[PDB]
Order: structure tokens, then C-alpha cells, then sequence
């Protein structure tokens, strides 16, 4: 299919950054369609190491046309220190990146926000990566916030972000008795950058319309995962944009029914960094082993990542809502040397229902319980495997229970870090 | 198609609750997957009149099951509101109606906001329809929100209910120096319907994929239109959701490759209600015309609407947003008697360039000119027309006119408010 969208099946931390990256070599173009920079995005080629977190995975190909699609909150702030930090490294960013006139804008205060609202939240805070992002979206929502589009008059921005500033700056210091955000240092920031961030404006979904009929290769880049989804996601344990595939379109312009290929970054084991909901949470030797194997840290904010085993019932949720196509399954290389992994392949409910779907709201997890399937580990190594010849029947076997349990043919198995240790059994551009 | 999409093409108040009402004759479910009750659906079925605001279209039909997705910001006192009202009228609503946990609650203080909100804007208000919607999205979005989840423990929900209502009573009475809106009011009011409210709820997203599976009939109900999505429209005078074919997905929990047809509803001139850019607006005896020959009066506020010519401009950035299959042109019975009509087929930009794309945000429409084709216009009377062959041949010409213009084909056509003063010359259903 041309348009292929890549996106986190569970938590986050899947392994999208280098599946993108992966992929992208067919692409024209690679679009972020939400999230902003709270995600952690990793990629390795020959060894070196990328971590993008607002700048999409397809800057590094010299082929690609990187965009910033409108869903995107964006930090000029983030942009900037990016793409400096890019450039030192031989990769002309202001080249290859394009951004959305429609993207609102993260600034000082919006973090002044996220970090008061997380400390009045107490121990029920949301474990939110202390970017602005909640803040931003508010404001969005709101029709009170700012977008790249209000760069275009640096005159009528100023009154602008003086306002919104004065209403935020009110709250900030008299109701959670916080320090105030600094208008001046905000608007002269900003101006310093608007100038290099205004000359990547393009209009994205007419670019996207005359992408789709060329006929070019598009690929949507996730962020995020799908239990974070502000709506479907175990809320309020979520990131406040849709993770989902409907926010591919509604965060890029590109209308709905031109989604061809739906790729769900599966981990093979799960993850979640941040408060929440986790029914295959192990806190044991194993799971201990898990993070420790998978180096399961935030690429973000540094956060040691939770982990357990894969969640089937949870995932069976991705698969529907996001009309998943095929999977690609990541991180096998590390289930390397158990004696056994297992699977959830259905939950207790707290009244004695057995039952196959996920509750949607947080407090509604409460009490589940996971029903696992138990399977044989493999003591042989799948690190850098190309080949599933060169798989193990173990892990063969595991791979088929997934699809068997699912219903969606995992499409490409992941054994490392760096590009090339993959196995691309289907390629989504071809269909 | 199984699964029809039938949303506003403009700015709101096409026709879609009649057409909704009209194609769900060979439907199982109706969905609405946006907005609140800050839509009008206006349905005539035998000159009897109906309009719905929260409920969706299907209601009227026996067959057909009407559900609220977790998209819309659902106020439990005016579902209940509209809940008696249709009861006295026949219509079993509890037995049809069924709605999603996930969405999240309008209440007093919502409105409270709203207005507050409206108010401190001044001249610049959004004309906003006084209804909670803005808040209730951005308490959403924030993570604070109440969700129809909540009212399944009365204990936790008002202790939930508590705070909230604290943190933005604290802003009203403080910041907007507004009275307060009453914690004990509005736990009492809500808690004399949750139970009626519970009772409809259902798992929306699983429902779909199982309908969808059966090969059932669905019908995506939109609510305002294109150019007041929150994203893509002309912010900030727009509306607070996507109202693009994206959010069906994401307000409902549907696979977005799920999406068979999309219908795009075209009104034959254009109408605004609310502050915001609007190029072939009119103003004069002809504008007048149009206002009073189309009854152009809110059908929520009951505010006049702004008319103008069809903006085949706007228009066709509808058809890329919305990946559009066809148009259902309403209202040409309206455009009876005049001499001549026109179409704005171009921009002129204020610094010289001719256009055919529109701008984004609302500040850069701000001098914006429209070219016009002129076209004859037709005495004969089209009113409840039921074949094209009834249709004169400037009429037709109009038609095929703005199939040229727009590269979709016009599938439907309405010639009244009657659900049967309709042609359909190609059934979304069917294909
Ligand atoms: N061992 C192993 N590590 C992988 C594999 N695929 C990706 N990684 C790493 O696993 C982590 C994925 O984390 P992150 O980069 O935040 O995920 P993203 O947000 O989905 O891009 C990164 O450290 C990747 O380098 C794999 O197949 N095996
Ligand atoms: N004259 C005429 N009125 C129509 C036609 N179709 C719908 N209407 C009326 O036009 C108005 C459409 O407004 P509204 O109900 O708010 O639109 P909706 O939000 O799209 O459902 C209503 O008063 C309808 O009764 C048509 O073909 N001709
Ligand atoms: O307001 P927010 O900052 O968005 O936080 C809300 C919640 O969502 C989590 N979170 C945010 N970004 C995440 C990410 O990005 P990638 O997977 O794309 O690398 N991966 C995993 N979890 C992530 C936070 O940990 C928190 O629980
Ligand atoms: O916060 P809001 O109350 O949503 O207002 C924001 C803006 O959007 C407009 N508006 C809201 N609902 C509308 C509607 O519903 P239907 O087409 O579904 O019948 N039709 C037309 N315009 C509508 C308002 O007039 C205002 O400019
Ligand atoms: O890659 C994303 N992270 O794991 C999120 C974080 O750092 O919190
Ligand atoms: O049918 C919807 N209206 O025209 C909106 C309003 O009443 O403001
Ligand atoms: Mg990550
Ligand atoms: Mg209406």
C-alpha cells in the first residue's frame, strides 16, 4: 500500500523510531500526526545511535521529506535544539523537514502548567514526561492557544501571547501559588527562532492530497502507544492526543479512507512508564531480567520502564482500533534464554467473568487479573537474526500463538537495535 | 458501502440530520461521533418536525439502534431533556439509544466556563452556542474530565466531582469575578439520572467491530462542518472537535480503514452562523433572499444564519479533508426564481496571487477575494422534485457545474425539508 502508518500497538516504547527509519528507504514522505516531544524515538544505524523525539524518523535518509503534520503540538524550543544537535552531525534538517502552519505551540508556561497540575495531583499523578503537552492541547481545544500560523505577524503574536500568558501567569501564581513564567523571555525566545521555523511551512494536507494521487509512498509515523489514547486509552492514565490510527487524518489532513497499510509495532513483551493500569506487570526476577535485557529505559525522560509479558487481550484492542493490517514484532532477541515466556490470553474480572476485552477506563482495571497461556522458552540466540530459519522453533512457535491469537499476521520480526537485524516477511508498501 | 460516513461539507446546517434520517432505512446502527448538543438536526417526516441535538438522526426508526460515541461530549441534562420530550411523542428512546463510557460529561459549570470564556473576549468571541462544549473538550483533553465511566460509583464520583468543581469555581468567582456554580446542584441533578444514563451504556468500539464483521449497515452521523474543525478549520472560530471524516475513527473506535463512503453534505449556497472568515457572504436583498427563501435561523440558538454563495473554494478543501465519495446537494429547491447564481471558483490573494486552495487559520482569510463564475438561474420551481427529469436544465447545469469544479460526483439531491423530497440517483449503501 502507499500510505503506510507505523504505529505503537500497546504502551509506547515499541519500537517505532527504527521501524520507521526502517521502512522509510521506499518513502517520500514520513509524517508525525501527534504527540509532540514526549516521545522517545531510537534509531541505530551501524552502531550510532539517533534519538529523535519531535523531528520524525525519516530525517536521517537524504531521500525523505520530513513533515510535522498539525496534530503535532510543536516546541519551537525542542525544534531548535534538535536540529542544532543534528546538524553537527551532517544532517541538514532545515533541508529535509516541513512543517504544519496548524501545529499549536509548546512554550515555558505550557510547562509551568503540566508541572503544577502533576504536583496538585499528588500521589494520583499522571507520571506525565514534564513536557508541556497536556497544556498545549488545552489551550488548542480551547481556541486560546497559539499555532506556527501566528508566527506570520510577529506584531499581533506579541499581543497575542501577552494575553494567553496573563491568563496562565494569573493561575500559575495565585492558585498553585507557583512562580510566574516571564513574558518577555518567552516572546524574545520565540522571535530569535520563528524566522528558521517559518521557512519550513508548507500546506500539509493539500500536500498530502497531491502526494496520494502521485501516487507516492507515504508513511505516517506513530508516537506513543494505543492504551495512551486520550480516548480510548486508560484514562486518565493517558497522553491527551488519539495514539490511535484515526488520528492519522485528522492529524495530518490526508482523508481517512486513503489509510492503506496499518503496521502495529508489537514488543513481545510490554512496557509503560508512567501511572497507570498494567495487568501483565511483573515485579520479579523476570521482570527485573525483562528491563535489565531490554535496556527498557525512557528515551525520553530516562525512566526505568515497567514490564510483563505480552498482553493478547490488550493487544486485541489495538488490532480493532486501529484496523490493524499486519504486525511487526520487536525485541524477540530479548525473550533470548528463558525457560519459558507466557502469554494474557484472557482476564479475570473482579466478579468472576472471564472475559476477552480490556475495560477502557483506568478505574475500571482495578481488580482484572490476567489469564496466561504458558510456552517454552529458547536458550539459542535470535540476536541479529535475518532469517526465521535462523528462529528457533520456540520462538517460531510463540510467533505463530500471537498470530493464532490475534488474527493479524506479524509482517516483520525485529532481533536488535540497529536497522538491518530485521526480517521483513511482508513489506506494507507493497501490500 | 457498509459503513457510510454522512458529514457537513461547510460550516454546519447543511442538511445532514435529514439525510441521516432519510439513508438509515437500510441501516443497523447510527453513530454520532462528535460534538454535543450544539448541533441542530432538523428531520420532516410527513411535515412533522423534528430536532434532535444530542440524540442521533436514527432514532425515528424502529429497526435502527442509535448510538453516542465516546467523541461526544454527552450533558446528561439535555439527553434527558430530549430524552421526554421524543418519549412523549411516541418514541421509545431508551429502547434505541445507546452510548459510550468513554465520553466525557458536559455539566453546569461547563457552561459557566463557556460563557465566562465568551465573555472575556470581548468583540472577538467566537459566537460560541452557549452550550459547554469549548470547557467540557478541554477538561478532556486535560485529564481532569468526568466521563460517563465515572457515574458507575456514586461515592468516588462526587468525590471526583468535588474537586473539579473546586478548581474551576476558584477561576469563575476569582479570575472572571462570575458567580459560582453549585457543587451540591449539580451532584443532585446528575445523580437523579445516572441510572437512566447507565442503563444505555455499551462497549461502543467493540459493538462496531463486531457490526462491522456481520457485515451490518452503519451510518456516521456527523455534527457542524468542515471549516469548524478545531484542526483544519478556521481557527480559532471554529469548533472544539474534529467535525473531518478523521474523527470518526477516533470518536467512535472503528478501524479507520473500516470507512467505506464517505457523503459529503453540500447545501447549494453557504450559511455561517457564528463569528468567523466567510468570503461569499452576501449582504444585501439577495443575501436577504437567501436567509429567508431557506428559513436560515439556527436550529439550536435560533440566531440568524449569514448566507452566501456556494464556495466551491472552501468546498473543495472538504473533498481532500474528508476523502469525499460523493456530495448530496440540499436546498436547491432554494435557489428557485433567482435570475442568475455563482460560484466562487478562485481566490484573489491581497497581495495579487490567484488561489485555489483556502487559507488556514481565520487571520489569514482576513482579505481574501472570491472569483465567481455567474450562472444562469431558473424560474421553474424545484420544490419536492423527486427526478432530475423534474429538474429544469439550468438547474442541471448548476449541478453538473459543481461535479466539474469539484471532481465528485453529486450522488443525492434534495428538493425540501420532507425526508421524501429527495432523489437518490446512487445509494451511498450500495456503493
Ligand atoms: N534488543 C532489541 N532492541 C530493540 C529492538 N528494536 C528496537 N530496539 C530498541 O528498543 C528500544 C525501543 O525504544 P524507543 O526507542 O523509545 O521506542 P519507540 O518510541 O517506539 O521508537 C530502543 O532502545 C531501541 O533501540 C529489537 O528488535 N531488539
Ligand atoms: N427548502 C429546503 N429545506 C431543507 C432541505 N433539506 C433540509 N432542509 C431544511 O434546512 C435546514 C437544515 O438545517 P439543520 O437542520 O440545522 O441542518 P443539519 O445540522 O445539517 O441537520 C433545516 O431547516 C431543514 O429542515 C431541502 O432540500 N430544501
Ligand atoms: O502528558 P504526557 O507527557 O504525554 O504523559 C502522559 C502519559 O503518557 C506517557 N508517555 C508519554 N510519552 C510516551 C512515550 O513516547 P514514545 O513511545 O513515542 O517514545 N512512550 C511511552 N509513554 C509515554 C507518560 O509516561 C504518561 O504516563
Ligand atoms: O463551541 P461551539 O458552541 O461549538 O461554537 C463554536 C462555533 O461553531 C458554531 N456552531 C456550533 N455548532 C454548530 C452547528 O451544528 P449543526 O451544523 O450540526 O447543526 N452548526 C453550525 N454552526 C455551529 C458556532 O456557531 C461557533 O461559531
Ligand atoms: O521513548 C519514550 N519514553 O520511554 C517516554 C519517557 O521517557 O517518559
Ligand atoms: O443547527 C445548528 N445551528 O444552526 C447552530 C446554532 O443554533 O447556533
Ligand atoms: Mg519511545
Ligand atoms: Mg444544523
Amino acid at each position: 500500500g502507499n500510505n503506510v502508518v507505523v504505529l505503537g500497538t500497546q504502551w509506547g516504547d515499541e519500537g517505532k523510531g527504527k521501524i520507521v527509519d526502517l521502512l522509510t528507504e521506499r518513502a517520500k514522505y514520513v509524517v508525525r500526526y501527534q504527540g509532540g516531544h514526549n516521545a522517545g524515538h531510537t534509531l541505530v544505524i551501524n552502531g550510532e545511535k539517533t534519538v529523535l523525539h519531535l523531528i520524525p524518523s525519516g530525517i536521517l535518509r537524504e531521500n525523505v521529506t520530513s513533515i510535522i503534520g498539525n496534530g503535532v503540538v510543536l516546541s519551537p524550543a525542542a525544534l531548535m535544539k534538535e536540529m542544532k544537535e543534528l546538524e553537527d552531525r551532517g544532517i541538514p534538517v532545515r533541508e529535509r523537514l516541513l512543517l504544519s502552519e496548524a501545529c499549536p505551540l509548546i512554550l515555558d508556561y505550557h510547562v509551568a502548567l503540566d508541572n503544577a497540575r502533576e504536583k496538585a495531583r499528588g500521589a494520583k499523578a499522571i507520571g506525565t514526561t514534564g513536557r508541556g503537552i497536556g497544556p498545549a492541547y488545552e489551550d488548542k481545544v480551547a481556541r486560546r492557544g497559539l499555532r506556527v500560523g501566528d508566527l506570520f505577524d510577529k506584531e499581533t503574536f506579541a499581543e497575542k501571547l501577552k494575553e494567553v500568558m496573563e491568563y496562565h501567569n494569573f493561575q500559575l501564581v495565585n492558585y498553585y501559588k507557583a512562580e510566574a513564567v516571564d513574558y518577555q523571555k518567552v516572546l524574545d525566545d520565540t522571535m530569535a527562532v520563528a524566522d528558521i521555523l517559518t521557512s519550513m511551512v508548507v500546506d500539509v494536507s493539500d500536500l498530502l492530497d497531491q502526494a496520494r494521487q502521485r501516487g507516492d509512498f507515504v508513511m505516517f509515523e506513530g508516537a506513543q502507544g494505543t492504551l495512551l489514547d486520550i480516548d480510548h486509552g486508560t484514562y486518565p492514565y493517558v497522553t491527551s492526543s488519539n495514539t490511535t490510527a484515526g488520528g492519522v487524518a485528522t492529524g495530518s489532513g490526508l482523508g481517512p479512507r486513503y489509510v492503506d497499510y496499518v503496521l502495529g509495532i508489537l514488543k513481545a513483551y510490554s512496557t509503560r512508564v508512567g501511572a497507570g493500569p498494567f495487568p501483565t506487570e511483573l515485579f520479579d526476577e523476570t521482570g527485573e531480567f525483562l528491563c535489565k535485557q531490554g535496556n527498557e529505559f525512557g528515551a525520553t525522560t530516562g525512566r526505568r520502564r515497567r514490564t510483563g509479558w505480552l498482553d493478547t487481550v490488550a493487544v486485541r484492542r489495538a488490532v480493532q482500533l486501529n484496523s490493524l493490517s499486519g504486525f511487526c514484532l520487536t525485541k524477540l532477541d530479548v525473550l533470548d534464554g528463558l525457560k519459558e515466556v507466557k502469554l494474557c490470553v484472557a482476564y479475570r474480572m473482579p466478579d468472576g467473568r472471564e472475559v476477552t476485552t480490556t475495560p477502557l477506563a483506568a478505574d475500571d482495571w482495578k481488580g482484572v487479573e490476567p489469564i496466561y497461556e504458558t510456552m517454552p522458552g529458547w536458550s539459542e540466540s535470535t540476536f541479529g537474526v535475518k532469517d526465521r530459519s535462523g528462529l528457533p522453533q520456540a520462538a517460531l512457535n510463540y510467533i505463530k500463538r500471537i498470530e493464532e491469537l490475534t488474527g493479524v499476521p506479524i509482517d516483520i520480526i525485529s532481533t536488535g537495535p540497529d536497522r538491518t537485524e530485521t526480517m521483513i516477511l511482508r513489506d506494507p508498501f507493497d501490500a
